[PDB]
């Protein structure tokens, strides 16, 4: 599992459940390739989204569903999605975890990339 | 007005108004002794707690109380309030801006320190 | 002055200077057409990317060159910008802040909308 | 496990490794009556702080002693320590984690309440 994203909701204190998470590679032409796609679990957590084979070095986004997220709960949101968009370098550590906090009028994201 | 604190409202995007703020600071006997208070204004922000004569070098904690915030607006959150506890003036006075951003279950805190 | 774009450097305790940012629109083909630009001041503040009247109704994408910003400092940092999207003056015209706070490996963004 | 605390660093990317957690229960007499306390692992995590007997309702602080993480990575850091302050509510979920993203001049603080 060399990607996974994990999500969590500032406003109830939770994981961020069933949110659509989309990630996307950087092709030749400067487009956005899908890559990988799922829903986080009842933890907040998308696992399997690659293998180690199919995740090279490149430019990926991430984006977070985070509109359709704060409707199914009745919350107004001011984003339309939160986008996480870095460099994979074969350098430095194999495994990528995005960590996204969300509230309506913000978001955080960070990376922890280790072993 | 070299202490000043600004809060914004994560789930509204805006300022966070009437947000009450304690400053303590760490006495020779090692406690938190009242140092100045405020609210934060129509604009989220909190001038005027000290002056450059008064704000001398010590450990300072500012408390934003942040449940007593939630609260008022009908809202039942996790903290108590929020503490950014650091030392001040070690090197000569400075101007530090305590700059707050709240949801019900989470915030941020970050400084910033300039030299006037 | 309908957008603005204001960003601290979570490191320094500072204002981050010379960000570059470039805001883009979503056209009538679905393309992100380019809106405006600018940079950061020594307040670590950006004014006057746009007018009232050039700030209509849309769909805007404000990316927050947060790479070229590390890079300029000798850091080698995570993402390559920070993006914010999002639906703006779809109740009439508001005013904008984005803000943001930077480290090498994360970044917090929030907005504050207004109603002048 | 009802009480956890998970902490991250914004500088490396990384779990924050080896920072010393104090916790806190708040007395009678409104002092802080030591309660658990511990090192966050190689995963940023600290577990077996208390028990479900122990851990009741109440006023809590965590203490994460940031200054001496940052000092012994050799960074300048702005805080004496991240203190994170709040009840504990046998109303809602019964397991608190407390995650901290770490900064040399910020922290962001979450609870994840869930079970
Ligand atoms: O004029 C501005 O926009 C200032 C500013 C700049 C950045 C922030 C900010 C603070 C936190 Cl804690 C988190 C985020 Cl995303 C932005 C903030 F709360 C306030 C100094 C108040
Ligand atoms: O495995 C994960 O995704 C976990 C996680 C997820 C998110 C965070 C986190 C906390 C804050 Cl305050 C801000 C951000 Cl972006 C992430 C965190 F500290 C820890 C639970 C450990």
């Amino acid at each position: 599992c060399p990607l996974m994203v994990k999500v969590l909701d500032a406003v109830r204190g939770s994981p961020a459940i069933n949110v659509a998470v989309h990630v996307f590679r950087k092709a030749a032409d400067d487009t956005w390739e899908p890559f990988a796609s799922g829903k986080t679990s009842e933890s907040g957590e998308l696992h399997g989204l690659t293998t180690e084979e199919e995740f090279v070095e490149g430019i990926y986004k991430v984006e977070i569903d985070t509109k359709s997220y704060w409707k199914a709960l009745g919350i107004s949101p001011f984003h339309e999605h939160a986008e996480v968009v870095f460099t994979a370098n074969d350098s430095g550590p194999r495994r990528y975890t995005i960590a996204a906090l969300l509230s309506p009028y913000s978001y955080s994201t960070t990376a922890v990339v280790t072993n």
